[PDB]
């Protein structure tokens, strides 16, 4: 489509929602599509969404498959509906997504299967499912570049505390670390091999969101806007 | 590309009758229930059908979802078959997506195996699946293979499928009633509005037709002439 698609990636509490908001406000033809999993951190889809997430917190090993499949469905469904937004009849349309279909499977669900929360028959079903739902759409959802909000696992643990979600207070530094490394291996080093080929040659901008960018954000916004010309 | 559904209870006589019809003529093909794709989970062991009967309080959601998505997959694949290339093409589906929700998943939710969250997620999913990908799988006529839950319980034993040799009558009963309330009594209301005016051909399959299937083909040939 005419509408370009950019993915906003990063660790838990790295600064994705703060950045996507700073971008929503800007007077450009940009539409932001939030993470359904973030919308459950607080409708006929939230009712479910909140309950799986609350169940995901309580018993991880039981809900990891139920949750990861409803995350990717509520993401796929959303992102497709965003493409039909006003932007179509807009000049320079850019659609930014809080995370992506690739971040779900490769970074989080994978880590969840590795964490012995999804069994082997559970993982096979998720992988065969994901593979199929992505293949059954096309260039519709294909990313035209990714933005990696790089932050040390320690800034994420202090921002987890900042955010104040009491369910997330328990999250340990090791978990963030384990996530951080899975990000760097895909986005930075690019040693992580996804099923979807096209990702191999996709531009990636890496914004060091370590020091609070909440109010000092003109610097990123420019390095973003230039990144946008190169696509 | 006339799409017919073959509906009925566990071991009522769906494949038997389906495979009698398939042999009968060209331009007639069958889209079986992938109850072996569930039996050996791979990427198109792991017997998601056994784990389900083992502990449904833990596997019913995981199952009905994979059962439904594997169907949508093979049913859609069959429409892109060689049937399109012949006169009078009538494709026969062993059960449907309406069967996977209004009978089996619905019963499991009613039997406490799926908590409300699981059930709501299943409906949310099955609704969006059928709206998007299954916009072409809309049935042209349903054949109901009506058999007592007692007969099914005897055929289940004849079959000797171990995954299900531990099925109580209660279960077969609960399903027999749901198929009656949907296909005979016509009172199981669905999210898919057209279903309301889809012809049904209810055939009693209690008295064995393995070699006495003459009458049933004579009725179905007539049924497919109204369609
Ligand atoms: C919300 C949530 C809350 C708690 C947990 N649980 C854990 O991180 C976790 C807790 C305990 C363990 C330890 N297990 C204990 C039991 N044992 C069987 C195995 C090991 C392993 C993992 C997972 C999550 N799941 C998450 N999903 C996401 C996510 C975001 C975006 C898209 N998809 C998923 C982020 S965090
Ligand atoms: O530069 C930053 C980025 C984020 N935050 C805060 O840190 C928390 C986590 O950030 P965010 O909501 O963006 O989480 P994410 O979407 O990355 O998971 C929130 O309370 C933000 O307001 C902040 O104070 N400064
Ligand atoms: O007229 C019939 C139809 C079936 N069967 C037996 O019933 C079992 C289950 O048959 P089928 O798989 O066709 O039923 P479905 O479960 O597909 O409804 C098998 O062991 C068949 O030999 C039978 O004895 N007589
Ligand atoms: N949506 C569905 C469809 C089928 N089955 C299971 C019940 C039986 O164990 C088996 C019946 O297979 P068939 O009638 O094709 O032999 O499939 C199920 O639990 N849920």
């Amino acid at each position: 489509t005419r509408i370009k698609k950019i993915s906003i990636e990063g660790n838990i509490a790295a600064g994705k929602s703060t950045f996507v908001n700073i971008l929503k406000q800007l007077s450009e033809d940009w539409e932001v599509v939030p993470e359904p999993v973030a919308r459950w951190s607080n409708t006929m889809s939230q009712k479910n969404g909140g309950n799986v997430l609350q169940m995901m917190y309580e018993k991880p090993e039981r809900w990891s498959f139920t949750f990861q499949t409803y995350a990717c469905l509520s993401r796929i469904r959303a992102q497709l509906a965003s493409l039909n937004g006003k932007l179509k009849d807009a000049e320079k349309p850019v659609l930014f997504f809080e995370r992506s279909v690739y971040s779900d499977r490769y970074i989080f669900a994978s880590n969840l299967y590795e964490s012995e929360c999804m069994n082997e028959t559970e993982w096979t079903i998720y992988q065969d499912w994901h593979d199929w739902m992505n293949n059954q759409f096309g260039q519709s959802l294909e990313l035209d570049g990714i933005i990696y909000l790089q932050a040390t696992p320690e800034t994420c643990l202090h921002r987890i505390y900042l955010r104040g979600r009491n369910e997330e207070q328990g999250i340990p530094l090791e978990y963030l670390e384990k996530l951080h490394y899975k990000h760097e291996s895909w986005l930075l080093h690019r040693t992580l091999k996804t099923n979807f080929d096209y990702l191999q040659e996709v531009p990636i901008l890496t914004l060091d969101v370590n020091e609070d960018f909440k109010d000092k954000y003109e610097s990123l916004v420019e390095k973003v806007k230039e990144f946008l010309s190169t696509l």
